[PDB]
């Protein structure tokens, strides 16, 4: 009996690992079961022990640590702003709004609670001395990234129409209530701010004005409205870029100063994320960057750290200076498999992709999954559902073509504008030599999947070529040209990802040459189409017109149009989505494999 | 201004003050505000913090120490789930889910169990593996489970239940020893009314609360020593009964007065003795000696083990408080919103003694209506217990006066048999010859602006006394009896209340007729007094029947009368925490006391 | 053999309505698991329905317009809305809009006006203008309107109304003239109901008693000129309406009396167990008019033209008839065959009594019942009693009969058990019941049961108090405590004071009244019974039937308390069934338990 999508149901997904102001606890959420709803954890550093039991609802979520080490702020499933004092007692709640609170952060003398709740979320006030609310700030456009200063006198927020329009932001000083000044004309994409311990200088996560979003992110320190890149000599973006199925909930990357010259990162390197030290009068080091691993998130202060941690073939666990604190691979229900490393040849350089087969030396079916992003990464993410296709008898070729986002700048470049040629090239190239190196990879039986990203260009690989005997294709993009129009990105990603405008003809035209659906007479690969009806970043109209041009070639098609949105098992905690979509990729599988 | 109904909302109400098993700690419950809702306190011996934050439901109650003083079991309703608060840390899991929730959680003394009891006819006794985190259904009752106390080593529990529905109507019962399962049988063949066990440290023998065979419900309710079967009395030369059983409208929740062994000789028990409540040791090698009496004080509540106790405490002119070996841990009395004056005592004469009763005077020196105020039971006392109403009552200008007549509980035995057979005889006579008492001793009450008023037999006594005199201006009857005979047919204690008060059986043709001559409404056409009459629609241990003929016969009559039907049942402030009935009695209360005085 | 749900086969019949030129009957009729009403209508022939309720209690209160081409009537879908149907094609409009819906619509006589009643305390006066299609409150009583009649020249209406005078429940009649920008016609203090307008315009008649009489007088028909009173339906000793007993009677049944001319006023009366109508006369005594005395006319309407009514027996089913002709066809639902009683006497000091024996087919030995009808100034006899043919269809022998207190056998049949239920009334019913085991050899006198609804109830617990020989006893809406019946009861003050001149008030009446409650003599009933009481009985409160449960279940006596959610009449107030299928039941489960 090979395990099916419901081995799902087995997992608890842990997500916003806190470290404790001493550095010596570590309090997160685990999301268990049929719905998901989410507690608290707490370890000193053994095995942790939940802190919340949650019946109704979502959950308990966004764990904060006061400064004294002696209370938790956290927010219960609308959205409630709860205290809860972990030398005993329960927790009491301290707002009552309709739609709830999201995001607290205390302030570093443990005096004031920062928050939002429901146009845009206005920034309120939780005096703790006085147990009295207070709303702070209410933006025009929103509000981005916040931090305290260290000092308490106030927070940095990143905030905007016509700035707002062009997805363009500038960090401004928020002094506490007795109107915001700006600090940085930066016109640009920032968050992750991190205050120097100095309480007048701050770093920052993102790109100055003249760079597109295309752009690696990087860490920049500002003093007195300049700027200067820190995280020098590191041509890789900051923060968690790589595949993965297994994270819900929150994680936090934002950067935190060890000392006065250190800062503590996160960033994509090759299909792994690891922990980077930049420094203000030097360069950057390795902190903990296992090249087959990926920390998804961490915490940090001058005494301790926390984190998540997992691999190809370890489940996320929590950790806390070094001591894993969690047991969650162990509730994985099968063997999980070792992926085998097979590279191709670029002018840009080596390639480089993996192989996960299942148990035996017979002949199996050849399964590309082709990921988004397009700048992600696949790699060193644990994936359940490559880990259950193994399990089921289908060997899965993953890669990172160019336009990856973990092998430098120019990797990433190389795609510019011209989606559908190097990356698909370097797609098929990989492919072929999965079936070279791996002989128990069935050269006739083969299959094209992907998402998003993946879903264009199993779009496009199918329009190009007969070879493969099923495809998948997932939010998929068909039209490039409706989608600039439908998409709430529509005028802005390939304005990034193509430096083309819809709205102006000879753009529109290149767009529609780079469209799948120009060269979908070609289609003759029994496809299965899936996607969202709601969905607002990729419309389903871009899958309703494969849909009806492969109906209309009367090409084998399947269009499942799901009513829950995308990242349903994040939002609400029904894994319905995710089971039912399996349970299509293994049925259209099985039909055609 | 004057203070009215309203100044109720300004209190808190204490109960369940249960003392941890190191002696060290008291939890209890409170409950505040509109609508009250409880939650569990705990203190140290410092002033009492909040446990838990009900924001929805009745809130939390009934919380229970894990023997190792790391956990409270509590019941939740938010309907009535069991809950498992780490006191060190962490919030409360809920660990029972029924429909209709649970009642009365007990953890076994090795703190290897807690049993309780949950619904799906009579609930069915239910075990909580601690270890194992499971349940299982342990004993469904016939009939049901009364009082229940586990033996020291945990092997077991003691049980209290009647044989069949028959004994259990005439308040009949045995105890039963019922072991822990793996895959109960009888200790004591009592056929008589049993609550309170307190199993002996040895094992073997254990204690128990109520009658012997023989006696009827009027006998004062006492300690008795189980060995093999066989009983002897525990509280002998005591001549008072085991419990509370004096009044005061400030208790609202759970109030345990369950005997505890202090050590191998000692038992420790709460006793009401003329308008108090003490706690006093009994002894299994002697007699029984004082241990916390207070003749001006009530204890309503206590517990107890070898290191500490934990009790309540109020008096006439103090709200309750809760306490922790001798340290008061809260400050409830502060929350009265008005001054409390001091009563003065006032006696009268009677072939068996002397009587006493109090008056409460507002503050002035002017002359101010008399309230006779008729305490319910019978057998229950006036006195030494915090009474708003009647703080309230003083502080809108009202003298209330209040006693004690015959037929009350904590003068001895004999006092209480003075009426047996033939209420409204020496009762009705010790409360009028107490009412004159109180108008010659205090020339400030005003003879020509008097009311009689009364609760239940109060209500019974203020029937039969506006029936046989005409000297008050107005009366208020509340939860009346004035049919004895439809009393015996329609109450759910109808079938033994007046067989153990009066010997004397509605379903037999004599007995009945002396049922209707003791029946206030044969009297009814002598009723002139303006009557307001006070009572719930659903009240099943005195049916609205017994107030609608009243009120039917007053108003033919054409006597001016007044029926407020109340869609609470009685006692509903300690069942939904709505204070509505309350303040609603109070206005009608005064409302009738201002236009006819 | 036939069961309680035998009743879902039957539909209900009732309000028969003629039309104003004589030729057509429109009337109601209550079918099916839940009953609703829809208007049926014949001009001759086999009825037909008119409406189709499909949801609600239905359709009821049938009124012809006097141009005979329109239905005024009253849907439940919506509490009571008044509705318009023409009748010449189209379907019904609605024109009152009240939260509380409404209740008795009349037309005036010239079809410009409908008057009818809406809630809003008691229910006030409304009316329709039909030239206008406006309505207008027009009388907002301070007590409450009972009868009210048109004038025959539409110039108004008379009401029946009376706090003095209503504690009493004495009631005069007013003149209430159409508005424009009520005077008192008749110093009644008494009862009256049933107003009848003479063609005259002046003239009117009345239905009740002068002021002297008490209620267990017989009620009958009173011509008013200008405040003086004369009786009417003069040589005729029986109260006039029904009163006789049936279990087949679902919705309104007017028995108003009509003038059919000037001198001759139509009325029905109770005589002997039946049902008839009869024609009083200003210059004459009373006639006949169509009175079977093995036959009950439950209902009827009349006119100058025509008549209509409902008609039963002892062996048939309520029918609608138009002039002399059956236009349904009800009785052909009865699903089991129907059986013959046998007449049995008993004497008394007053003359002969009379009752009834239904038997069983067959020969072999059957259980004896004794049912007592309640009232206890009603009669049994020729009225439909689906329970007693169905009793009979499952192997009993019922026997009931009309002892003195009964109400058609003359004013002193009636007045001999005054002021002492319990005496002549219990030696009339076992005086009755000794004869039916001596006349019918089939009944088993080792298997005897005894039964009763409300004074039914209160003598099954007298009878079963004074002697055991019965095996099983049934007692349904019990009295058996008079005392708290007088404070508990909403007819507590002038029941016992009507029945018995007792008021439980008083010290010495009480007594008598606890002398004649069944429960001080509870110590001797032995017979095992089941008891049957609403708990929302407001006639008669459940703390009787809760006094006679725990006094047997004291004694240990085999008992049964079966406690109603819904009260009594259920299948009239919401077409459901349940209590009566739980009730019958009941009955045949604790009679096969003990006989």
């Amino acid at each position: 009996p090979a395990p099916g999508p419901d081995s799902l149901l087995a997992l608890a997904f842990p997500s916003d690992p806190q470290v404790s102001p001493d550095g010596k606890q570590v309090a997160f959420v685990l999301a268990q079961i049929p719905r998901y709803r989410s507690g608290l954890w707490l370890s000193e550093g053994g095995a942790a022990r939940p802190l919340t039991h949650a019946e109704t609802g979502r959950g308990d979520s966004a764990p904060r640590w006061s400064p004294d080490g002696q209370n938790l702020a956290f927010v219960r499933s609308k959205a409630a702003l709860m205290l809860l004092p972990l030398k005993g007692g329960e927790a009491r709640r301290v707002t009552h709004f309709k739609n709830g609170v999201s995001g607290p952060q205390w302030s570093p003398d443990g005096r004031f609670i920062a928050f939002t709740t429901t146009r845009p979320a206005a920034l309120w006030l939780y005096d703790v001395e006085a147990d009295k609310l207070r709303e702070w700030y209410a933006p025009e456009i929103g509000i981005g990234a916040l931090s305290w200063w260290p000092d308490s006198r106030g927070v940095l927020i990143v905030q905007s129409e016509w700035q707002a329009s062009q997805w363009r932001q500038d960090v401004y000083d928020l002094p506490l209530p007795t109107a915001p000044q700006k600090l940085l004309d930066w016109n640009s994409a920032a968050h992750g701010l991190a205050p120097h311990p100095d309480g007048q200088r701050f770093a920052l996560i993102g790109r100055p004005a003249g760079k597109g979003n295309t752009e690696h992110a990087h860490l920049y320190l500002i003093e007195n409205g300049q700027h200067r890149r820190l995280d020098t000599g590191h041509d890789h973006p900051v923060g968690d870029a790589v595949g993965g199925d297994c994270h819900v909930g929150a994680f936090p990357e934002g950067p935190r100063w060890l000392d006065g010259d250190t800062l503590l990162f996160s960033s994509t390197v090759r299909g792994s994320v690891g922990l980077f030290t930049a420094h203000i009068g030097g360069g950057v080091k390795a902190y903990d960057h296992d090249p087959q691993g990926v920390i998804s998130a961490f915490t940090a202060n001058e005494h301790g750290v926390a984190l998540i941690r997992e691999s190809a073939t370890r489940f996320p666990e929590v950790e806390l200076n070094g001591q894993r604190v969690t047991d969650l691979h162990a509730r994985f229900p099968f063997p999980v498999r070792e992926p085998q490393r097979v590279t191709f040849e670029t002018e840009l350089g080596e390639g480089e992709g993996w192989v996960l087969l299942p148990e035996g030396e017979q002949k199996v079916p050849a399964l590309l999954n082709i990921h988004g992003g397009p700048h992600t990464d696949y790699g060193h993410g644990f994936t359940h559902e490559f880990q259950l296709m193994a399990a089921r008898g289908y060997g899965v070729c993953y890669s990172n073509p160019r336009g990856s986002v973990g092998y430098g700048q120019a990797w990433v470049d190389a795609i510019y504008g011209r989606w559908g040629t190097v990356d698909a090239d370097d797609l098929l190239n990989f492919f072929d030599r999965c079936l070279e190196a791996v002989p128990r990879l069935d050269a006739a039986k083969t299959a094209v999947m992907g998402g998003a990203y993946g879903g264009f260009m199993t779009n496009w690989i199918t329009g190009h070529t007969t070879r493969f005997q099923a495809a998948i294709t997932d939010r998929c993009i068909s039209n490039l040209i409706s989608f600039g129009g439908t998409s709430d990105i529509g005028l802005r990603f390939w304005d990034d990802e193509l430096g083309l405008d819809f709205s102006r003809r000879a753009d529109a035209l290149k767009l529609w040459d780079l469209s799948p659906l120009q060269y979908v007479e070609n289609v003759k690969t029994p496809t299965l189409i899936v996607h969202s009806v709601l969905d607002h970043r990729c419309p389903v109209e871009q899958a309703e017109q494969w849909y009806a041009a492969l109906h209309k070639h009367q090409v084998p098609v399947r269009f499942v149009r799901f009513p829950e949105e995308n990242h349903e098992l994040s939002r609400s905690g029904r894994p319905d989505r995710r089971l039912t979509r399996l349970n299509e990729y293994f049925a259209w599988l099985e039909r055609w494999l």
